[PDB]
């Protein structure tokens, strides 16, 4: 399958550091067709990193609403998205069930409302610290993969990111034993409720410190896909993480 | 006076499940100037440990010998233990007093060795399920810290603590008042047999189920100064304990 490497920039970014960066990603030399690069910059950045980046990069918003158009300030609708071409989009990341108090039903809902608008989905889904030392880790992956599992009918189009709490913005990474494991629970998952062909074509990818050292260590391993990158993917040395996975 | 935390391994640990858990231990942040941190490993497991830890945290062993240098097959002399600058040792944990047949006396040889060779020592003593039910707790105590408490000659240097048997392992936390009362009555045991300054820079901490949860309540109490964690301190969440005393 096609690897897939997401630059998930997260709130930070001002038009010049912005042009700074995208300047350096556009010199590196890749294959679209083989490598799936897409950046998710502030949805107000949207435009001005479209512009600054070369077609062969993707691009998405960091979010999306789970209703449609209408009465909802502040939130930014599927329908829009299309209308604005907009690629992917990301769907139920750590930080937005933490601080914000999305659920397994909103993360649901918000992918319904994008697959209706023929757009592209990065999943989010991980267990805590706590869930991990109770050993309730696949427990809590299974339940979290079931809740919109159903609901993917092009299984190139949905990828799914195994997010451990734990490893967001911390430094601790996990092992690549670790997050095989992990890797291929989701996949049989996916084979067992889904079918065989669509487990084995879909990307599985892992996000949670990922950076230049470890990342090719970890994209070796036979069931990770890729890498939803977050703080890594604010340095100009993202490239070289591109480079782990061509 | 600085608040003491320690981690107890026990007889636990592998080459591999030290190093991810050092890891996390290296990500917290504190100032070990502001706050004492100790970790007593396996015995073969020290180097390993030491290495690993960043210097911020200081080691210790879980057992030293009564007897010097000499005829003494399977044991650890303080002065081998000063050759290789291991700063604490733990001396008369409530395991060692079970299940081997430790005595007051043993406590009060090895913590004479431990002085001698300028070792600082973690000194445990508390009652059993069966004394404190005859209300025997206080004469308990009392019997025991008077079995060693005129060796003492840096406060800074040796720790108490106070373990009630019936708390270790089994879940059954002392609450903060229970704690707090015995806390009270074993700094003014050392008050009057000692002086009014030296009780008030000896640090005495509680033993006895301590986690994430009730150490907050427990070290806010006037007289616990910290704390001997057992099984919580196997885990990376143990980070958390360490913040609740900083």
């Amino acid at each position: 399958r096609k690897y897939f490497v997401a630059a998930n920039w997260k709130c930070n970014g001002t038009l010049e550091s912005i042009k700074s960066l995208t300047n350096s990603f556009n010199n590196l030399d890749f294959d679209p067709s083989k490598l799936d690069v897409v950046v998710f910059p502030v949805s107000v950045h949207y435009d001005h990193t479209r512009k600054l980046l070369q077609s062969k990069f993707s691009t998405g918003i960091q979010n999306v609403s789970k209703f449609g158009n209408g009465s909802y300030t502040g939130e930014v609708s599927a329908e829009i998205a299309k209308d604005l071409n907009i690629e992917y989009v990301i769907i139920g990341h750590f930080e937005r069930r933490k601080y914000f108090h999305e659920t397994d039903e909103d993360v649901r809902e918000k992918l319904q409302a994008s697959l209706k608008n023929n757009l592209k989905a990065v999943v989010c889904f991980g267990e805590s610290l706590e869930q991990r030392e109770q050993n309730k880790t696949i427990e809590v992956i299974t339940k979290q993969v079931k809740a919109f599992v159903d609901l993917i009918d092009n299984f190139d189009n949905v990828i799914l990111v195994y997010e451990p709490l734990w490893a967001i913005g911390t430094g601790k990474t996990a092992t690549p034993e670790q997050a095989q494991l992990v890797h291929k629970e989701i996949r049989k998952i996916v084979k067992d409720t889904c079918g065989e062909k669509q487990a084995n074509q879909i990307r599985i990818l892992y996000g949670g410190s990922v950076n230049t050292e470890n990342c090719s260590s970890l994209i070796q391993q036979e069931d990770i896909d890729g890498f939803l990158v977050g703080n890594a993917s604010l340095k100009e040395s993202f490239v070289d993480i591109i480079k782990s996975a061509m």
